[PDB]
């Protein structure tokens, strides 16, 4: 199970660390993707997580696209977790680089209800350009299923704990 998180709410918990190497650790029953609505994994967080698939994922997930078609921004799809976890859940936060409402980012983190336990980065963070200490409030204002998050960055993560409210 994980281990070494910080415990910030009843059920969400905070830990710096790669969400590949946690993910191959652990073997979760749900890893989510920092998805975009075409599936294209190509950077941030799905970047890494396909390269770790040898790019199965992305066979997967352009097979999902041409059958299904885009999803919405602010929605998800489950798709298989490959050598990451049993099951992948692929969930588009806004862009706000391409303009996004931000306030899609609650939308996009009610999709983590669907799942007991999911280990997951800060939707809309990294390159999705949204603040991660407001991607941080919306989690713990949004899910309710236990959530354990991975951020990367250990200055970011630090400023997340110690900013913490
Ligand atoms: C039936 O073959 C294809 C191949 C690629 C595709 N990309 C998107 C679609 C259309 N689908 C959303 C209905 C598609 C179909």
């Amino acid at each position: 199970s994980f281990s070494g998180y910080l415990k910030l709410t009843d059920n969400v918990y905070i830990k710096n660390a790669d969400i590949v190497e946690e993910a191959k650790k652990v073997k979760p029953t749900v890893v989510v993707n920092a998805a975009n609505v075409y599936l294209k994994h190509g950077g941030g967080v799905a970047g890494a997580l396909n390269k770790a698939t040898n790019n199965a994922m992305q066979v997967e997930s352009d097979d999902y696209i041409a059958t299904n078609g885009p999803l919405k921004v602010g929605g998800s799809c489950v798709l298989s977790g490959h050598n990451l976890a049993k099951h992948c859940l692929h969930v588009v936060g806004p862009n706000v680089n391409k303009g996004e409402d931000i306030q899609l980012l609650k939308s996009a983190y009610e999709n983590f209800n669907q799942h007991e336990v999911l280990l997951a980065p800060l939707l809309s963070a990294g390159i999705f350009g949204a603040d991660p200490i407001h991607s941080l409030r919306v989690c713990v204002d949004t899910v309710r299923t236990n959530v354990y998050l991975a951020v990367f960055d250990k200055n970011l993560y630090d400023k997340l704990v110690s900013s913490f409210l």
